[PDB]
C-alpha cells in the first residue's frame, strides 16, 4: 500500500497502464528504469545505484523483465541479466470443457500472472463451451462463453501483448453437445462423441464454429482432431460401408481447412492422424500436413531420449511442429506439480535439442474439473524458467515475487497425492480422489490403501497446509481446501477397513463408536469441504458445472448415512449379517500391480463410487 | 380352510398348503385328476367338485378359479384350453435389483396361481462363475446354491426354471474391471472378443455354473450389439464379414451348450453372401429364436414381424412386456393394451411359447411386485382369450381388485396422454430433475399435472390401507405422487418469482418449500429402501442412495443460491438466466407436453458426469 516511486522512461501509455495493473502483484522499488525494445536478447537488464537499462525483444517480455528486476534488486544493487528464450512461443491452455469454465475475472488474473512469468500466449480449450449462432444446444447450461466474453478475454490479454488461441474440436470429443435428443443434433452424429464425416449439416456446424471465432482478432486456432478410434465405425459405417479410415480423416480435415481458410485462420492440430506417415492416401496426408502446425503432445515421459525419438520421427514429416506438455491438474481435487516438474525438465531438453519453436503447456480437467484452476502456478513458472534460462536456479525467487509464496511452499498443494512410498516418476497416482469418493460399506479401493503410512501422511499434510494458508494471501483458498481434504483422507483412508475388522471380531462397541461418532463427524467434515470447494469453484469458474460436484458429494454423504443405518440395524439384532461386509475386496485395478506400493490410478468418479451400474441402461 | 381333496400326490398336497397363504379354499370336497381333455376343467355342484388338469402346474390356477367361482355360485362349469404350451415370466436381475430368494419364492407361488409354467431370471453378470472373482463382484450375484434353491422351490409347483444370460454383449458391469483377466476379454463397449479362447473359457464357466441346475433350457442372449467386430476385434483382425463373425461365435457357444446338454433359446436379432446364408441356416436349426416386442398397438404390426420370422424358422417364441423399466412406477395400463393385441397375433401365428419380460432399465428402481396385474392379464389371455375373469381371479390371488392394484401406475398416467405411446415416464424425470436448472421444464403442464399427482397420492393412500402384504408398494407410490405434485413446477415458480422480483415468494421457496421438499424426499428414500430390501438383495441400492443424495444436495444448492441472492451478495442467479429448451423432440408433433427420458444422468444435469 506504500505507492511505488519507480520511474520509467521509454514506455508507451499501454505499457504504463499494464504496469499499473501488475503493481497489484509485484512491488517495484524506488529506482529509475530506461526501457527500450531491442533485438539483442529476449530480456536484458543492466545497471547499478538505482539506475537501470532494460530491454526486451517482444513486447510481452517487458513483464517478465519487471519480475526479474524486482527479484534481483532484493539481493543486490548491480544487475547483469541477459535471457535468450528457447521458444518463440510459450502458451498455457486452460480446460474449459470438463465442467469448469474459467470465469472472466479469473481469466484476467491468469493473464496477469502469465505475463509476469514470460508466456506469450493464453489458450482456452472449448469443446462445446462457446456459443454458435443458430445452434442453441451447443453449450446449453454449460456456461458457454459468448462472443463478447471471448472478445473481452482476448482484449485483456492484448493489454499485455499476449495473444489468444482458442482450442476447439472439429470432429470428436463433443460428448456434452451430441447427447441432446433433438433431430438437429442427432443428425450430426457418427457414434459416441464423434460427428458424422461427409454430412453437410456437420460442415454447416463447423462453419458456425469459425463464424463465432472470426469475431476475435486472433487468426490462430487449434482444431483438435486428437485420437478417435470409432471414426467411420458408427452411423457412418451403416450409411456408407467400410472405408479407408485415414482417407476418411483426410476428407474431413480438408473440409475443415477450407472453412478455416475462408475465415482467415491458420490451424494447429494434434499430430495423431499423421503417425502413419496406401500410396494415394499417403500423398493425401502429405498434402494436408503442409497446411497445419502439428502438435506432438506428451505429458508422461521421464527422459529426454523418449521425447527425442518422437521429435526425430515427427521431423521426418514436418518442420511445422509444436510440443504440448502438461501441468498436471486433471486427477481429481489435487494437482501434481511435482510430477510436472520432473517431466518438464526432460521435455525442455528434448525441445531444445530438436529446435522446437513453440511449447504449449496443457491444463486439462478430466472428469469434472475438480482441481483448482490456480493450483498449477508452480508448473507454469517451471516452464517459463526453462524457456528463458534453461535452469531452475531462479524458480523460487521469481515465483515468490509473482505470487507471495516460495515455490516450495506452493508445491505443498500436491500433498494429498504425495504418498511416501511412491516413486516420483509415475503419473496419475491419485489417492486425493479415490480415497475421497470411495464407498464406506463397499470400499472397492481398500487394497490400495496403506494406513500405517497414509494416515499420518494426510494428517501432517493438513497441518502443513494450514500453516501455508496463513501466509498465502490471495491464494489462501487453495490451501484451505487442500488442508480440509487431507484432514478427511486421514480418517477415511481406513474407516471401511476398520468397520470390517470390528465386524469380523464381533467388536460391537467399536462398530457403535464408528456409526454414532466417527461417521457423523466425517459427514460434517465433508460438508465443510464441500463449502470450501464451492468457494474455490465460484471464485475461479462460472457456476455451471458445480452441479456435478454437488450430485457426487451428496451421493457420498448419503452413502455414509447408509453405513451408519446398516450398522445400527445390525447392532439392534434386526440383521444376522451385514452382507456388504461379507464380500472380500479384490484389487480395483492391476495397472500398478508390478510395483512395491499399494496406491494406484482411478480417475472416473462413477467407478470409484460404486460397482453397480449408474449410467448404463 | 378345512377343504378336502382326493387324488393328490404328497407333492401336490404340500404345494396346496403353501398356497393357502394366498387364497382361501372354502369347505368343499374336490376330486382331482390329470386328464388330457382340457388345460383345466372343473365341474360339480352343492359342495362336491371334480377338478382336472392337463399339466401338473395347472392344478394351482385351477384352484384359484375354484375359489373365485364358488364365491358367487354353487354350480361350476369351467373348461379352459390354454393357447400357449409355455408361459413364462422373466425377472431382470442385472439392472442393480437382484430378486432375493424369499421374494423369488413369493413370485413363484403367485405365478403358480396365475397359470405360468416357467420362471426366468435375467442375469448378465449376476451369477457366480468359479475362477472369475470379478464376474458379479459386489453385484449380489447368485451362488449356485441360491439358483438351485430357487429352481428347487419352483419345482415344488411343477414350474420350470430358465436362466437368461449373455454370451456376447450386455456385460457392462463385468467388463469395466481394469484387470488383465477381464480386459483381455473385450472387443469394445459391453462386447466380448469373439475368437479369443479366454472368452470361450468364460462361456464354459457360465455353462459349468448353470449345469448345476436341473434345467437344460437357457436363453443365451445375443440381442443387438451394434459394434461387434469393430473394437479390439478390428484392431487385431481387420475387416471381417460381421454376420459370419456372429456365426463363428454362436457355433462356439452352441457347442459349449451341447457339451453340457443345454437347448438354447436366443433373441432373434442376428437373423434380422452365400457362405454366410449357409452358415446361418445350419445354426438356425439348432436354437429357438425369440421375437421380442413390447411396443406395438395392433395385431397387424406383430403379424408382419411373425410372417418375417416365419420366413427363417418356425422354432419361434414371443417375448412381450410387463412395463416396469421406466423409473419408479410401472405401466400396467400400457402393458394391458399391448398384451391384448400381441395375444391375437400370437394365436393367429400358432406361437407356442410366450415369455413376459420384466426389465428394470437404468437401476432397477420399480418394485418387483408392481406388475402383478400385467402378469395376470397374460395368464387370462392364454387360458381364456379374454379378461372377463381378470379382476376376480386377481383379487382371489392378491386380495385387491385389479383396478385398485393398477392405480400403482398413476404417476405415469397424465390425463392428456393417448393410451398407446410407450415410455412416457414423468414419475422419474419430474423426480430427478434439478431445481435451478430444470431441463425438462417444457414438458411439464402444471394446470393438469399438479392436481393429477396430488389426487393420486390420496387414492394410493386409500388403496394402501386395503392392500395387506402389498401395502408397501402403494405407500411408496403415494409419497412419490405427493412429491411430484409440488416439484413438477417448483423450478418454474422460482424462475417466475425471480423474473418478477417477487422476493417474498423466493424467500418462501428457499426457507419453507424446499426444505419440506427435502424432508419428503428423505421419507420417500426410506420407503423406497424398505421396498427395495423387502424384494431385492442389498447390492445395487447404493446407486439409488447416490442419485437421491445428489438430488437432495442440489435442492440445498437451490436454497443457498437463492439465500446469497436475497442477501445482496449476487446481482444475478445465472442458472435462472438460461432459457429452457425442449429436452427431446421424440414426442414433439403430439398434443401433450410429456416425454420419455429414462437415463438418470441426463435427467439430473446438462454437465458431464461419467465422461472424461
Ligand atoms: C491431446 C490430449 O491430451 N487429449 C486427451 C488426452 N489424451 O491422453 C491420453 O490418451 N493419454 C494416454 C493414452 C494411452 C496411454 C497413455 C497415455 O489426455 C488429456 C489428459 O488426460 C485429456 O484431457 C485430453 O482430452
Ligand atoms: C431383448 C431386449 O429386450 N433387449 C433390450 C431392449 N431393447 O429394446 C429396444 O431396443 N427397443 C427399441 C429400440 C429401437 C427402437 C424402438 C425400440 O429393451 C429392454 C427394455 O428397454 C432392455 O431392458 C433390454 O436390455
Ligand atoms: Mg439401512
Ligand atoms: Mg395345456
Amino acid at each position: 500500500s506504500m505507492a511505488s516511486m519507480v520511474r520509467f522512461t521509454g514506455l508507451s501509455l499501454k505499457q504504463t497502464q499494464a504496469i499499473e495493473v501488475l503493481k497489484g502483484h509485484i512491488s517495484l522499488p524506488d529506482v529509475e528504469v530506461a526501457v527500450t525494445q531491442s533485438d539483442q536478447a529476449s530480456i536484458s537488464i543492466e545497471g547499478e545505484e538505482g539506475h537501470y537499462q532494460l530491454t526486451y525483444r517482444k513486447p510481452h517480455q517487458l513483464y517478465r523483465a519487471l519480475s526479474l528486476l524486482v527479484t534481483v534488486l532484493a539481493e543486490a544493487d548491480k544487475v547483469e541479466i541477459e535471457e535468450q528464450a528457447a521458444y518463440e512461443d510459450l502458451a498455457y491452455m486452460v480446460d474449459c470443457s470438463r465442467n469448469a469454465v474459467l470465469n472472466v475475472a479469473s481469466a484476467k488474473q491468469m493473464i496477469e500472472i502469465l505475463a509476469l512469468m514470460g508466456y506469450s500466449t493464453f489458450e482456452l480449450y472449448m469443446e462445446d463451451t462457446y456459443q454458435i449462432e443458430g445452434q442453441p444446444y451447443f453449450g446449453y447450461f454449460r456456461g458457454a462463453y459468448s462472443a463478447e466474453e471471448l472478445q473481452e478475454i482476448e482484449a485483456y490479454a492484448q493489454q499485455f501483448d499476449v495473444t489468444f488461441v482458442p482450442c476447439i474440436q472439429t470432429l470428436a470429443h463433443l460428448s456434452a453437445f451430441v447427447k441432446w435428443g433433438v433431430k438437429e443434433v442427432q443428425e450430426l452424429r457418427d457414434v459416441e462423441d464423434i460427428l458424422l464425416i461427409g454430412e453437410e449439416k456437420v460442415y454447416d456446424l463447423i462453419d458456425g464454429m469459425f463464424a463465432t471465432l472470426s469475431k476475435l482478432k486472433t487468426r490462430k486456432v487449434n482444431i483438435g482432431m486428437d485420437e478417435a478410434h470409432l471414426v467411420g465405425l458408427g452411423r457412418y459405417l451403416i450409411l456408407n460401408g467400410v472405408v479407408d479410415r485415414s482417407l476418411l480423416m483426410c476428407q474431413h480435415l480438408e473440409r475443415v481447412l477450407d472453412i478455416a481458410d475462408k475465415y482467415g485462420f491458420h490451424c494447429q492440430m494434434w499430430s495423431d492422424m499423421f503417425f502413419k506417415l496406401p500410396e494415394e492416401t499417403r500423398v493425401y496426408l502429405d498434402r494436408l500436413k503442409d497446411r497445419v502446425t502439428l502438435v506432438y503432445w506428451d505429458y508422461y515421459q521421464d527422459s529426454e531420449e523418449k521425447y527425442n525419438r518422437n521429435f526425430r520421427n515427427h521431423h521426418k514429416i514436418s518442420h511445422d511442429l509444436a510440443f504440448a506438455g502438461g501441468a498436471w491438474k486433471w486427477i481429481g481435487f489435487t494437482p501434481h506439480n511435482h510430477f510436472s516438474r520432473l517431466v518438464a525438465i526432460e521435455a525442455n531438453k528434448a525441445c531444445r535439442a530438436n529446435q522446437i519453436k513453440e511449447v504449449i503447456v496443457t491444463g486439462w480437467g478430466d472428469n469434472g474439473g475438480e482441481t483448482a484452476q490456480f493450483s498449477i502456478l508452480p508448473s507454469l513458472q517451471i516452464w517459463a524458467e526453462l524457456s528463458y534460462r534453461n535452469d531452475l536456479d531462479g524458480l523460487s525467487a521469481h515465483f515468490k515475487t509473482n505470487t507471495g509464496l516460495t515455490v516450495e511452499d506452493f508445491m505443498q498443494i500436491d500433498l494429498a497425492n504425495l504418498l511416501p512410498d511412491l516413486p516420483g516418476n509415475l503419473s496419475g497416482i491419485n489417492p486425493n480422489r479415490y480415497v475421497f469418493y470411495q464407498d464406506i460399506l463397499c470400499p472397492i479401493l481398500d487394497q490400495h490403501m496403506t494406513p500405517e503410512q497414509d494416515k499420518p501422511h494426510f494428517a501432517q499434510a493438513a497441518e502443513t497446509l494450514a500453516n501455508i494458508k496463513e501466509k498465502a494471501g490471495n491464494y489462501a483458498y487453495l490451501f484451505e481446501t487442500q488442508a480440509q481434504l487431507n484432514a478427511i483422507l486421514s480418517s477415511k483412508v481406513d474407516v471401511g477397513r476398520r468397520i470390517r475388522q470390528a465386524y469380523q471380531a464381533d467388536d460391537k462397541e467399536s462398530l457403535q463408536q464408528i456409526a454414532r461418532q466417527e461417521l457423523p463427524e466425517l459427514r460434517s467434515q465433508i460438508e465443510d469441504f464441500h463449502a470450501l470447494f464451492s468457494h474455490q469453484w465460484l471464485k475461479e469458474n462460472k457456476v455451471f458445472g458445480l452441479d456435478t460436484v454437488d450430485i457426487r458429494m451428496g451421493g457420498l454423504l448419503q452413502r455414509i448415512k447408509r453405513a451408519e443405518s446398516r450398522i445400527e440395524v445390525y447392532l439392534a439384532g434386526q440383521l444376522d449379517r451385514i452382507d456388504e461386509l461379507e464380500v472380500e475386496i479384490l484389487p480395483f485395478t492391476d495397472f500398478y500391480a508390478d510395483k512395491d506400493f499399494a496406491a494406484t490410478t482411478a480417475n472416473q468418479w462413477h467407478t470409484i463410487a460404486t460397482a453397480s451400474t449408474i449410467y448404463t441402461t
